[PDB]
């Protein structure tokens, strides 16, 4: 039923037309915490804020910002951190996040270099002797291990709160073949990425939600709540095929702007869903 949608929508080529149609749709709510004098340097990109409503707050006490926010799916029974690729000068307050918000995952969905341009911060250590340590959060990050495969990585990093030395397993779930442009030609490695994520058990509701960015933290990781999201409410809802990818997108966006940056993907994520779908 989704995939007759689809035929349909590829058969009429109206792609970028349902995409300009969810730009007008979508919520708009203010970004003042954002758009304040001192969070200037916080922002990788001036024109992608998280909302006051959602955003992320952190605890220690001089400055609560972070341009990271949280999607609450409420049907769908499960809550992400959508956030940007860190700066040289907010990794701290990333692992803070991390930290503060006991998520137990990490999605990365670019690699740090593409096409010549940096996209986040090393934000984690490549070399097992080489930790690193935040010393305007207090924590310390260690690579324990990694596993390198052909589409993706996953490294167990230990992260210690070095003011009370507790230390948790975060896993780094880094999908490093995503197209220098465009969207994957097959969904197969990305949905297979997915479902390794879900697999770890990083995303159980016992845990904090997972975080997941790329360099903006609202097009490859739209692409990756949308498709995760529209997967559960599949598996939950008396008929699957009710699931409305567009009005899911709708309800994303009330909590981040921007989510899904191009009609290709839109038209990827539909893809996405309907081979994943089939999968479960
Ligand atoms: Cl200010
Ligand atoms: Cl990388
Ligand atoms: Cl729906
Ligand atoms: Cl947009």
């Amino acid at each position: 039923e989704m995939e007759k949608e689809f035929e349909q929508i590829d058969k009429s080529g109206s792609w970028a037309a349902i995409y300009q149609d969810i730009r007008h749709e979508a919520s708009d709510f203010p970004c003042r915490v954002a758009k304040l004098p001192k969070n200037k340097n916080r922002n990788r990109y001036r024109d992608v804020s998280p909302f006051d409503h959602s955003r992320i707050k952190l605890h220690q006490e001089d400055n609560d910002y972070i341009n990271a926010s949280l999607i609450k799916m409420e049907e769908a029974q499960r809550s992400y951190i959508l956030t940007q690729g860190p700066l040289p000068n907010t990794c701290g307050h990333f692992w803070e996040m991390v930290w503060e918000q006991k998520s137990r995952g990490v999605v990365m969905l670019n690699r740090v270099m593409e096409k010549g341009s940096l996209k986040c911060a090393q934000y984690w250590p490549q070399k097992e002797e080489k930790e690193m340590i935040f010393e305007d959060t207090n924590l310390k990050l260690t690579l324990i291990s990694e596993d390198i495969k052909s589409y993706y990585t996953v490294r167990q990093l230990e992260l210690e709160n070095l003011t009370t030395q507790e230390t948790r397993e975060i896993l780094h779930f880094h999908y490093t073949t995503w197209p220098d442009f465009g969207v994957p030609e097959s969904p197969a490695s990305f949905l297979n990425f997915l479902f390794k994520v879900r697999e770890s058990g990083s995303l159980s509701p016992e845990h904090g939600p997972v975080v997941v960015h790329c360099s903006a933290g609202i097009g490859r990781s739209g692409t990756y709540c949308l498709a995760d999201t529209c997967l559960l409410l599949m598996d939950k809802r008396k008929d699957p095929s009710s699931v409305d990818i567009k009005k899911v997108l709708l309800e994303m966006r009330k909590f981040r702007m921007g989510l899904i940056q191009t009609a290709d993907q839109l038209r990827f994520s539909y893809l996405a869903v309907i081979e994943g779908a089939k999968f479960i």
